[PDB]
């Protein structure tokens, strides 16, 4: 009888298809208002012309809210009217889901600093321009109050992000930035209230649907967890997956000396990577 | 006979702290380092840590390059194979701060960090790919090859105020996952050292100090040394008395759906239950 | 703005010790602490006093735990003098310990129904009032219960059979009423508190967060609290295991196996 | 030669499944059972688990006792000198389930089940407690003694409708840990078995067979096993398990300060559950 | 360009099954494989000897081999051997020790001669060629003031590791042969060889070659010998690898699993038991402590 | 009443040091010790041999011992050194391997007879005895028809376990004792016996008060030598354990530690360098898999 979302505005970019699509969708199911970001050209053209408004009528149809935009999300000033508009038009912005991006694969050898640029820009800077944008705005609520306040920012991160990935040195630089990203501004807005945490997404069911991993970013920005920030969800097909970081799986120490370079071989073979054996140590 | 005889490397901002200790090393192990530096001294800085190194036995050239532009860091590369005969080794250590917490960051403060850091680390990466995948092409063999990134912990756990930093740095090391990757059949390693106001040099080399930034350069000088080369799309941390390892990212706790959609409002306990374990599971 | 600002919280056994920082930290917070203990006029009214004379909101309750027409009139005077019971600390207990050949039945009953009649007899009575607003909204309420084990009831001791069964016991009632009242929105854990390490209102805070809006995300724990630290356990698992392939297992062979497949004193040799 | 030649044991609640199945193990390597039930069949279950037994070629007597009554206990451990000599191995397994919500349970549901479980298994373990500690006073050395006290699942994690039940089996296991320490120097061992309408001796594999677990209560109770106490051994169906108790998963310290509830959450989060994240710490 | 280019190899025992397999991949990528064996051929026609059947087998397929009949057991005849790859093949970079024999039976009826036979073959062979090729290489390091080529490549077992009953002197053997392994990478770190131990679990393997994968051919384990044994290697030294049927396993060793100390007070016999029941194995509950 | 009342037992190499150490403290718990040493003493008195010195050492501290002068490494000594035992103290119920000499060198310094040596009174030695107890023990098992008392515990040492420069032949050794432990514990369960081996790491030890405690004392292990051979210690067998200066530890053996499949087609050595680095050692990176 009572959506998750219920009264909430949420921002999902890149949300024309696909992954996003799914998003958009699933927040809205939800009792969320939606404002459906994205620059793409409907393929049919009828109507506006744009994919963005097809979502909308797509989320009216089944009941729920939503308002379509334009935004480059790689563009300051484009950003920052985005989320005034949000804050005039809806009276807030509860909901950040940072999903729009592009791919531009091949061998470093054969890229062009354009391909590098553009990645790093829309996927990066993109989601540091929004996660700026309502920041500054729920921290201005939070001052004023002397109270918490509510705020939900979900990143996108992917497998070549954690793990790097044959042709993606832009892709995987950007997805790898977003998780230091997340890390960040979860320790930047903690007291605020706000979350910030990164997703790795990937009757009938298919393992590869899309939004299979939807429902999970809709929890995520529900009020259930406000007390989950900083964290890596990955939710691709069957599984929902906590993922933890970096973390040292073999330690030596030099016995406050200087390392000697000369040394450094046997040392890494022995004591660090396994390679070699230590003989019966003391 | 040194470790690195030779060889040569190009070392990012060596003017100063860890930069100036890896330049240093390098060239205390035979290779003839390349001393990259934009700054001034109180004279340019890069032309002082030449000095210094030339005055212990080695061998070092400036290189002003910023490592930002794409035409100077590929001019700087085909300056090393002219004038040095080749470009071995690059030690990506460039790096600014421009630390607040994001509600008083610049989009100047956040773009200058990525580019210095990511960008150019890819700008020289980059270019010395292409000139050891040409030489392997026309030999048919593999070629020597090294590159060493620098990141931080900032960048594998986030710090606050370092939105910038901490997204450069963990950038670095999905570059050098995938660089090891795209490199590894030419016989080239990409790895990352995680290193961590007297100058190295000014320091006594028999005095230890957990805080000296050159703690990690013995650690640099061994990954770019032939010794290393089945080593690649590592991440190490060398800070102070400790040389560890580190792994990625892993899972700790994994659920299923049974094949069946997720349901939001279900997930709450799914989450408490099987994920972070705040609520406990019953018998079952 | 406190923690607790409009809670109740009844306290069991709060009139010294663990049981008297428990109830001093929630009011501190702004609950108002129903201080309950039967010692000398009468110790809860002492606990009350000290309670207002540091600002906050405290009354005595005098009801033996271990009788359920107490409780339960307990609980109604709760309700119907303060409005609601929200927070429910189950603390009241009693040790009389001795080597199990010199302990007398009665030793090993009153001990048990303090702690175990008692939490239980509490829980009900919350869980039923709790579970009849939830029908009427038919939305979830707001619920706490902290119970308390201790060491010996996680590990046994030497003198303990009956304070080890009950605070044992209560681990058991503990992770069953997480289960029961998940679905109405009240959480039920157990706290284990055994500059000073000796303080027995160390983990009184701890009772105290686990008691607010902050700790509802958190059920049927086991939360240790002693000295300079904080420490979430788990419990019971599995540390070696061997299958019978689908037959019997034979008493006759079962000393091979415990020895090579379980604790390991004999060696397997080399198996394909 | 049987395992439990020479041997007398009793076994609580032996009339039907679990306790049946132990009875008819115990008898079948050698051992005087003791069958105690209150049960009708006809005739008394008790006397009618006697007949299968001798049927078998095995020697058991039948009894009556109420485990939670003080008087009838000692009165069976008694008649067991008297009349066989010794009573060598206690199998407490007599229980009732009065399964119900704790909403719906009355106090004699709770009661009741409390009782029969952990009093009834604390008297008989006291009463053989006095005769072994008696025995190993007059002789100067250790004697034998075997305690296996019965738990389950829903003791050791929790049950739905169980908080009688789960909490006995639950106070069981902490019974069984003192009683390891406390008869450990006069050489008796305490253990608890976890085992999970045809009977056993009517029953091929089945995974659902109450008598699975009896082979490892017999060898429990046998001399083989005089160097285990205090353990928790699983034997459900396919499996043979031993279990270790509870342990800190995440531990952090206050500095020598007090913990200050206001601030609590936050190191709940990081330090504890892992719900957020610490960041860099150095 | 194979991975053993202009190398040359001693695999003992190569004239059968998972020795001759060594013998033919190492061949395979281009190794100059010297066929050591002491066992005749079933038809016994020209020499008779098995390990000239296994040379041709080699030849036929483009490679390189020369046959050996030296007993591996005798000092003499291991110094003779490697002084004639040295001479006649220019060095010897690769010894595959491989040459074993069984003897099983339960100790109570086995001989003292079926103790030290086996013993002989596995241990004593397996130290003698590797003394011969480290007094080489050493003398090789000295001359030349830098490191030189070296593999040598051990035969450990399941029995070696774990023990197997009836099999004293052979778990005996292949467990020294492990410490054995061990001691000579220690030793022979600093010139630059390395030294592992395979543990590598008719129809001979040569006559099964296009042959459908079989999880019980004794052969699979030869390409894990041929890597070890080629110049990508180098930095792999003292350590036991498990190449059977699907797997390929890294090993390690002895590990503590269970601590207790006295305090600085000598041990009690008669307190030993509880420590070792609650403290080292875990068979009684220690209780709050 | 001690641990050891009524129990025979037979220390080897028991003249110094660790072996002395052991046959005091068995002596100590009740046991008539059988001090088995060839050396001889500093005086010369008499008989002039030093197990008749630790004989005397232990009958003044009020227990029983004889003395014998076997040697370990020879098959007829050995197995009349065990009748005796029997015909003239009715039974041999213990018997700790502890005789043995170190020989170190490099391997190319070291002589076949520094090898054959080592490894003859190392496992020669304790194959031998066990052996010899293993056949009375299995005997009288048959004309009883039930279990009969056995501990047999062998010496194993840090070079065993993990090699060390120099140690070829003592590392090989200890090694091998540590196969011919696991294998004895398997074939010697079935009649009751145990067989475990310690690893134990001039002042004699009876030459110190029973109340210091050095953390070199070569006797701080004995007591737990003392256990492992009393009727306590019965359910354990095949065990290593390290009972050095302060610590008693509990060690495990070999296991691996990563793991690959080929997908059931051959190994291919041009590939297993990658494999290598990713899958076992973990020098190189996967990637996105």
């Amino acid at each position: 009888m009572t959506g998750l979302l219920d009264g909430k505005v949420a921002l999902v970019t890149g949300a024309g298809h696909g992954i996003g699509r799914g998003h958009a969708l699933e927040l809205a199911k939800h009792g969320a208002t939606v404002i459906v970001n994205d620059l793409g050209t409907s393929l049919s053209g009828e109507g506006t012309g744009k994919v963005a408004d097809e979502v909308v009528t797509v989320i009216e149809s089944r009941g729920g809210k939503a308002v379509s935009d334009f935004s480059d999300v790689g563009d300051e000033e484009q950003v920052d009217l985005a989320v005034e508009r949000a804050y005039s038009q809806l009276g807030r912005l509860d909901i950040v889901v940072n999903n729009a991006g592009i791919v531009r694969d091949k061998a470093i050898w054969n890229m062009t600093v354009d391909d590098f640029d553009l990645v790093m820009r829309v996927h990066v800077r993109g989601s540091w321009l929004t996660s700026r944008a309502v920041a500054r705005k729920w921290r201005a609520e939070s001052k004023e109050s002397g109270a918490k306040v509510y705020g939900r920012i979900i990143n996108t991160t992917s497998g070549a992000g954690l793990h790097g990935h044959f042709g993606q040195t832009n892709y995987s630089a950007a997805k790898a930035a977003i998780v230091g990203l997340t890390q960040t501004l979860s320790l930047e807005l903690a007291s605020i209230g706000a979350t910030v945490n990164a997703i790795s997404p990937g009757d009938e069911f298919d393992p590869k649907d899309p939004s299979l991993g939807s429902p999970v970013v809709a929890w995520l920005a529900s009020p259930e967890a406000g007390h989950i920030s900083g964290q890596v969800i990955r939710a691709i097909g069957e599984h929902l997956q906590l993922l933890k970081g970096w973390h040292p799986v073999a330690s030596v120490s030099n016995g406050q000396k200087r390392w000697d370079a000369n040394k450094l071989g046997a040392i890494m073979a022995a004591d660090i990577f396994g390679t070699r054996n230590t003989g019966l140590r003391l």
